[PDB]
């Protein structure tokens, strides 16, 4: 399959009505998972379900400009469980970031990083299998 | 050691770690001066800038970071710290007497200390008018704490 | 009256069975609350209500070693209303402090500051009008 | 050659007079590289030098346990040039890693993570071309 952590490019930037999809299993006993759109220094959209804070599940989003994570939103709505399949997609608005687990909307996220066309790559890090990583351009 | 009266209210004693109120707060051509003594055995010394729940610009001199003496410069939006400003030129140490000057002009803050200038940071919070207060904490007796238009 | 922010003294230090009472009213609008239970450079024990991060009220316990930072202990039970009075309670026990505030235990932290002996002050903090601060040996 | 970024293998964990060694080239108009021992959630050493940090040039190392960084430890000794090829190596000893660059001693990190055993992964990343990343004990 694709090696994790892996890399996703995305030349010529995230574009409004993209559409990225990753599917996988999610490891047995996973601590995390990560998504991270980045632009040159920075990560411009860090997605990163924690499976354990304290014996919580928790979804922490941020950003990091060079060496400096920014205000952190933090959701508990969590779809995933351990040893089981994913689906994880995420559509570009003008505004923001919205993302979807296994066929139904989570979060949004307010770009904070504005050049949409920089974010060059998608990182896609922690324990999982992962399947396929593609996106869609309608 | 806190002292009532008709003039406002109650107010805290010359003692660390201690609130400076600026009313109208800070605008350029703004001079802070703050007099003290550096404590035996230092850690740590701090200035704090203050606008409603941020701190518009710290000040840490650090006396020992990895045996090294650093200051620290940044800023705090809410709860976060950002981009670190660190500077290793130290004058400060450990018992004697300091003077630390905060001139503020409309690009940035310039810090002299002893009558030599030490530093500047630029503005990142931008509503000069909005920061409140002073705080000054740390491993120092303070003397004085004051401010004047030049 | 007591000034905040206001140091409580612990000279000799945090011991079991003590019960630290803080009495006061959170003004309007507040942002936020601290307690912090310092020791030399570190705070043992950093107590911080918070009114609103990303519009969830939440208290975050935590202890700073000289200038980190450690693992956040979130809790979003909340009993403080702005303009409303409150009284927090800290008991000490040997393994743990416990939090209650309007006479509802809220938590309980696990002390990572092994020496109670050496936490030599309380800094009571934030946007609060303080009526008293005191402790109760038993 | 390798894609970064890329994990090299630790099977049977670190363990004293192991000698990992790491070819590459930095890219022009470097920002960071970084190297990351992997204990389980943990990082038990980060080994990374910044190209530009306010126009310094530094060297960061730290620890990482679950989400939280610890004290870092900064050093201005930078051999690295963007476009320049590099030999990294660390050697394992019992109360530190030691750090070589192009032949010539840099820097000791003392460790935190003590169970040298459990770490069973080296991350490499940022803005290098790899060549090569083996081990073999002394
Ligand atoms: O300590 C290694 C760690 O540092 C993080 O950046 C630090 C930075 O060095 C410090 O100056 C700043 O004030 O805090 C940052 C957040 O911990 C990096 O973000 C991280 O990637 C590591 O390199
Ligand atoms: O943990 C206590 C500590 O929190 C700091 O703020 C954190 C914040 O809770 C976290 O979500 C963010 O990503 O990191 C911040 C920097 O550590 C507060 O600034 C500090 O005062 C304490 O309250
Ligand atoms: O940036 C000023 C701010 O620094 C915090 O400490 C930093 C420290 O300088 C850095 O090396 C480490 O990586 O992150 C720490 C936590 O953000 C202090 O805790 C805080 O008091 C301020 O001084
Ligand atoms: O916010 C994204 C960023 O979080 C870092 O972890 C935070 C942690 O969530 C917070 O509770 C604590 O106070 O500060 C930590 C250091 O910023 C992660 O280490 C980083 O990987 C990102 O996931």
């Amino acid at each position: 399959p694709l090696i994790v952590p892996y890399n996703l490019p995305l030349p010529g930037g995230v574009v409004p009505r993209m559409l990225i999809t990753i599917l996988g299993t999610v490891k047995p006993n996973a601590n995390r998972i990560a998504l991270d759109f980045q632009r040159g220094n920075d990560v411009a959209f860090h997605f990163n379900p924690r499976f354990n804070e304290n014996n919580r599940r928790v979804i922490v989003c941020n950003t990091k400009l060079d060496n400096n994570w920014g205000r952190e939103e933090r959701q508990s709505v969590f779809p995933f469980e351990s040893g089981k399949p994913f689906k994880i997609q995420v559509l570009v608005e003008p505004d923001h970031f919205k993302v979807a687990v296994n066929d139904a909307h989570l979060l949004q996220y307010n770009h904070r990083v504005k050049k949409l066309n920089e974010i060059s790559k998608l990182g896609i890090s922690g324990d999982i299998d992962l399947t396929s990583a593609s996106y869609t351009m309608i």
